[PDB]
């Protein structure tokens, strides 16, 4: 997607001092070499003994005995115990883990269908019954093989009163949950998609 | 219940035909047991002197004669079926009338009586506006409520849910209400 130009300009200009000025477009997007023994490197830092851990939570609430200085956040700071280190130090297979596999989601026809001879420059409405009423307009300007689709469902008990609003709520929160595992391959592939009630 | 004095008048004097003078107001409720003019109306109530008309827009097309309608004798036959009426065990007389009342007090006058209205009892449940009677001392009241749902008229089908619920409901409740309608008791029940 084409930026905004002021985040343009300020990103580049951000990265500039890191890339040769004929790589700065690309260098965040393009990778080139392989480098297995930097992966590899990078994963060895990831050890139980360099590692820093912060709960936050309600529950410490007058448990504590520090005071940050300058925000005046209230905490208390614990050395882990070497025996849950040495532990950690020993993490086993499960099994319950496996890498992910080959994303399925991934487009690969990107055929720009042609401006209809009929086209109009708003959207119009090209189908209208009790049901449903759509409204369509094709790109005409942009010309990325992309699409967004809207819907708004109505229906007069999702707010009726606060039982019914929390229930509609709780009805979308319980389906994305539900869709998350799924969806995520898709999101990845640059196919995104947003539920709320309203 | 005091009467309207137009419909006082108009009742009676149609009775001082009837009855002496002095007995002309309680003439009317209070007379004589008459078992054999009972009968002798039973006795008119036979298939062979009957009357029979029925309403139905299933008629339609099979009238000759502003009213559209036919007219017919009744077969013979038929009369026969009816007058040979066996009894009926589903059949009995009433029962004592359980809701006639036999308390009358006119409870007294409390010390703390408004003359309008007051609100008594003020709950997120139910608001409660009570009144002693302080007028008319007959032993009587009327207790009206509503309840109150969003769900009642939220679509038109919940509204003709709410309706069809209370028609329901009276439909059986009116069998053991009639008695206690006799007994001057009553109720009225529905959907706003």
């Amino acid at each position: 997607d084409k930026e905004r130009p002021r985040g343009y300009t300020s990103k580049i200009a951000g990265i500039l001092h890191y890339y040769p000025l004929e790589e700065v477009l690309t260098a965040e997007y393009l990778l080139e070499e392989f480098r297995p023994d930097l992966i590899e490197m990078v994963l060895d830092k990831l050890r139980p003994e360099n590692v820093r851990v912060a709960i936050v939570s309600k529950s410490f609430e007058g448990k504590t005995d520090r005071t940050e200085e300058w925000y005046g956040t209230q905490y208390k700071q614990e050395a882990i115990p070497d025996e849950v280190i040495k532990k950690w130090q020993n993490a086993d297979l499960n099994g319950k883990f496996k890498l992910p596999t080959k994303n399925e989601f991934i487009p690969t026809n990107f055929e720009i269908l042609p401006l209809e001879k009929e086209a109009t420059p708003y959207p119009a409405l090209i189908k209208d019954t009790a049901m449903s009423k759509l409204w369509f307009k094709q790109d005409d300007k942009f010309f990325l093989p992309k699409a967004n689709l809207n819907f708004e469902f109505f229906s007069p008990f999702a707010y009726v009163d606060p039982l019914h609003s929390n229930m509609a709520y709780l009805y979308l929160e319980l389906l994305k949950d539900s869709l998350n595992e799924y969806a995520y391959a898709a999101e990845l592939a640059g196919l995104s998609y947003d539920l709320q009630n309203t």
